[PDB]
């Protein structure tokens, strides 16, 4: 079977999970764990060479840090989690170039274990048809879109400073990932927002400023 | 530099090359010969007809490139690409040989992609709304947009049941009379036309 896929939104932090799910307390045993995170970027794809792997993070087992600064400072580890057996990678800005395979090797006192993921990075946008700048009483269709190919499981719409929930109503028709405003009014000018949730739990938050003249 | 000719991928296009005021005998101008060269974006000849008025008969041969012999008799030596393909973009050079006259033509062909974007893009239920976008990949924006409905291509104007804005057509409430083909024509400032058809399916 293939690698589990983790999705990221470009510009937003992402968390690549690698965790002992049954840590039997013992913060003093799991203090002493260390991990190597390696990244296999996409070659793009006969008698081919094997894909290359380079180390993006290394923290030493034993319960100490050596004073070595991070090699790739946008890639990070939460050091509070190591006591709980959490060796997950944080990509502070998830970048397009960060896509590819991630391989963790964790060395504890008695054993070593591995974690393997494929990270894909997508782009979010509110697509406005005909446009975002509108005239009074025009119609507009907003699509809460993300470049992931599959269909999200839920879409939540919000409007205004305080994120007031937006439901199917006479002034707002909701269908799939789309919100149709049949007749914009002065109260429709301002910020709108959406949250897309996919079946793997990945969710995207998108904001957009509608202008009505 | 060169005149630009636009093409829609999947639709025929003709690269114009016509004698200015070509009113000679239709059997005199058929006896002309022409060479069309394409340097893709390495000049190579894509079709050559020899002067003298006789043919090799290989018109089914390479039918993606063609000359219309009615235009050849009318002094029109234009190249026809029956499916305009992505590979056809690039530089074109025509040379036409008559007994006492010569002509050369130089054009740049760019090919764009057309699509009817439907939101939502599936099959629709009666009384749903739907938005159609007549889109073309050309960078400049078209100067006019025309919408048509049905096999008989009846024009569609701004109304309560069909709202037109820019390149978009909104149908607020589909009915069984909306089932079937819809079409749009984009017209650009040079006269280039893009025709897109779309089959709406509604239960
Ligand atoms: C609208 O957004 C959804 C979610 O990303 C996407 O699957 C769909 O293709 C988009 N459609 C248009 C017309 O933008
Ligand atoms: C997305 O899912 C995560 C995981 O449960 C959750 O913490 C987050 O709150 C969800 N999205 C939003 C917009 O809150
Ligand atoms: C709709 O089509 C026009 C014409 O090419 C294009 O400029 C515009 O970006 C398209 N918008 C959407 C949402 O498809
Ligand atoms: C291009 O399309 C427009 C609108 O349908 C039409 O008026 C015009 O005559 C067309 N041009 C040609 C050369 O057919």
């Amino acid at each position: 079977k293939e690698l589990p896929v983790v999705w990221a939104q470009e510009g937003a932090p992402v968390h690549l999970p690698c965790s002992l799910k049954s840590p039997n307390l013992d913060p003093n045993f799991l203090r002493r764990g260390g991990v190597i995170w390696q990244h296999q970027p996409d070659s793009g794809q006969p008698r081919q060479p094997a894909p290359g792997r380079y180390t993006v993070l290394s923290v030493a087992p034993g319960g100490l840090r050596s004073g070595r600064q991070p090699l790739h400072p946008h890639v990070q580890l939460e050091e509070r989690g190591l006591q709980r057996g959490d060796f997950s990678l944080w990509l502070r800005p998830a970048l397009r170039t960060d896509a590819g395979e991630y391989h963790a090797t964790v060395r504890l006192p008695n054993r070593a274990l591995s974690c393997s993921l494929r990270l894909r990075v997508g782009q979010a946008s509110m697509i406005a048809s005909p446009s975002g700048v509108l005239k009074l009483s025009d119609w507009v269709l907003l699509n809460c879109s993300f470049s992931r190919p599959d269909r999200p499981v839920s879409v939540h719409w919000f409007q205004g400073q305080n994120r007031v929930p937006v439901y199917n109503s006479p002034r707002h028709f909701l269908a799939e990932t789309f919100l149709l405003l049949p007749q914009v009014s002065p109260l429709d000018s301002g910020t709108w927002g959406c949250v897309l949730t996919y079946r793997d739990g990945f969710n995207v938050s998108i904001t957009y400023n509608l202008k009505v003249l």
